[PDB]
């Protein structure tokens, strides 16, 4: 019976990340939890002083775990923001209180932007073993082979910017959320995605109604959607782009709609809020957006993800056992 | 025997963890520090003389209210590490947590502001062993004990990151809603205090420091890890931050880079990552936010020792163990 909880980090509301520990001993490593891959891997103590990004972080010496096994494994890891590709191999890594022997990745080519933006190390994916680029068979799959925990769930906390957020390996950690959960499933066993069958402004559904795809992603920063859905959303927040990214100034960031994510049923409303950047309500200042373009590509693509934006508004519960997704109003 | 209390704490801002007993009949309640580096209880007294502000400022013992008190008058004076109070002798039915003993007690009269003034609690409740206690009051813990209640020789520090309850100490055991994993011990170097034998801090990499070993005391009632200066400087050198006076800084841009620090207790590798020590109330350029981890030198009656405060327990859940002569850490939820 277990609960295992670790906690996370907010690092300014783009990344949270928590700590697994690798080897025996064990070696800490930050690591973002992920349900939009199944791959767990970190820098190895070998990956090439030219990639900043390995120099940077924390990196994995094989050859301290006296329980490493290597394996060897060219493992290539093209992920919708950057491509790493390292060696796979075999360790202890304890999560929370839990302690896992989990095939992993070892990064040795890291392509600098953006996994030097990366202010964690490594992800852990909480996402299917169908996702797991070969076959490797995700520390949740595995952590649930052993049956120590108490539920195959597994929740998301996202604090705002203090305690800053918790993944409960088992069920959920009730002091968070309030009210009960309501379930949404999964289209197809494989995918945390689900339907949207709108996003709407205010009153009026804009777009996707005949709706469209929702990848849940804890690994992501934002809500996103295709460029041209993002572009007509912005559009009607009056919101428009500065340079890179889209703002709205400061003191009428009160005044902007709200968008509802209407999935199966309920709809899970957003306010000015919730996704506006709001560092003051200065007239003379600009404010930054959280939603975000971002085009993921098609396996999975092309899909809006309810990233950070969305779980710090809502608790999210991976009910695995079901296939499905709950939600209920975080605090 | 059988039971276990609870005492809840209040967090102010993770610098300040105290929870509530009841002196006297009627009871006048008094915000004190559950404290594992003492051994004494006193809170301040109707005697003080106001011309010590904190005692304006501070809630009293006005002892002719109690119709319990009994009279017993002997100065003591404690030194603490960071100031010192003079006062007296008494004699009253304390309340800790629904347990109730006669416990005798310095009715504090001489509290020097600083750094009292800026103290949220109003006293100590002294949880070490008989050997540190001034004037060999023998400390509330030894008399809840002899009461015959408790299921186990024990008491339990839940420190939380602040923000609802703020912590918890339990009487007799060990809440184990506050922690996951295993237990892990670390014995005692030598009965009379709460001090164990610890071997080498790493900075990041390299065992930077207390190479072949040095003590770690650990003190509930102090708010950040504590080393020795001539050492402290040194893990400060390498974290490049600077000296601000009284605590450590560093540009707050860089915080959430600042390599793990960690401990070797007693065969485990305890390790704080950059939240769990560093005060990130910025992301700038400018502002300085302040490392949890300061130099301050303990007086060698309890040698000079690393002190782990409430920077550790925040993320390790302790559990003093008295009834072993033993200090067990798990982690904390
Ligand atoms: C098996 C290959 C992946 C297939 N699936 C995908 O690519 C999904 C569409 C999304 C994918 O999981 C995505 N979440 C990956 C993320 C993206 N991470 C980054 O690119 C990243 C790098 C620097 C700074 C921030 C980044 O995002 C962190 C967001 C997490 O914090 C909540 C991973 C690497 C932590
Ligand atoms: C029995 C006499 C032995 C004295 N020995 C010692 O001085 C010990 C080594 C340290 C001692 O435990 C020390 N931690 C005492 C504490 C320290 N507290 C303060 O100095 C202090 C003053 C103002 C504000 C906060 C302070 O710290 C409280 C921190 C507790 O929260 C976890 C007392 C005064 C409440």
């Amino acid at each position: 019976n277990t609960t295992s909880s670790v906690i996370l980090t907010n690092y300014m509301d783009t990344q949270y990340y928590g700590e697994i520990g690798i080897g025996t001993p064990p070696q800490t490593f930050k690591v973002v939890f992920d349900t939009g891959s199944s791959n767990v891997w970190v820098p190895s103590s070998k990956c090439s002083r030219l990639y900043t990004a390995c120099v940077y972080h924390k990196l994995f010496d094989a050859s301290d775990s006296s329980s490493y096994k290597h394996n060897g494994t060219e493992l290539t890891l093209r992920y919708s923001t950057g491509t790493v590709s390292g060696f796979l191999s075999q360790d202890i890594i304890t999560v929370g209180g839990i302690t896992v022997t989990q095939m992993f990745g070892e990064v040795t080519e890291m392509p600098a932007l953006p996994f030097m933006l990366a202010e964690f190390d490594g992800v852990v994916g909480m996402g299917f073993i169908e996702q797991a680029i070969g076959r490797v068979t995700p520390i949740f799959d595995n952590i649930i082979s052993q049956g120590v925990l108490k539920e195959d769930v597994f929740s998301f906390y996202y604090n705002r910017d203090s305690l800053g957020g918790q993944i409960v390996l088992g069920g959920s950690d009730p002091q968070h959320y309030e009210g009960n959960f309501h379930y949404i499933n999964l289209i197809k066993t494989g995918v945390w995605q689900i339907q949207m069958k709108g996003v709407s402004v205010g009153s009026s559904t804009l777009l996707c109604e005949d709706g469209c795809l929702a990848l849940v992603d804890t690994g992501a920063s934002y809500i996103s959607g295709s460029t041209s859905s993002i572009e007509k959303l912005m559009e009607a927040l009056g919101a428009k782009k500065r340079l890179f990214d889209y703002v709205v100034k400061c003191n009428e960031g009160p005044t902007l709609p709200d968008i509802s994510f209407h999935l199966g049923g309920k709809e899970y409303t957003l306010t000015s809020a919730d996704y506006v950047f709001q560092e003051s309500y200065s007239s003379k200042k600009l404010c930054t957006l959280a939603i975000h373009a971002m085009d993921i590509p098609p396996p999975t693509g092309p899909t809006w993800a309810l990233g950070a934006t969305f779980i710090r508004k809502f608790y999210t519960e991976f009910d695995r056992r079901n296939n499905r997704i709950g939600f209920a109003l975080a605090r």
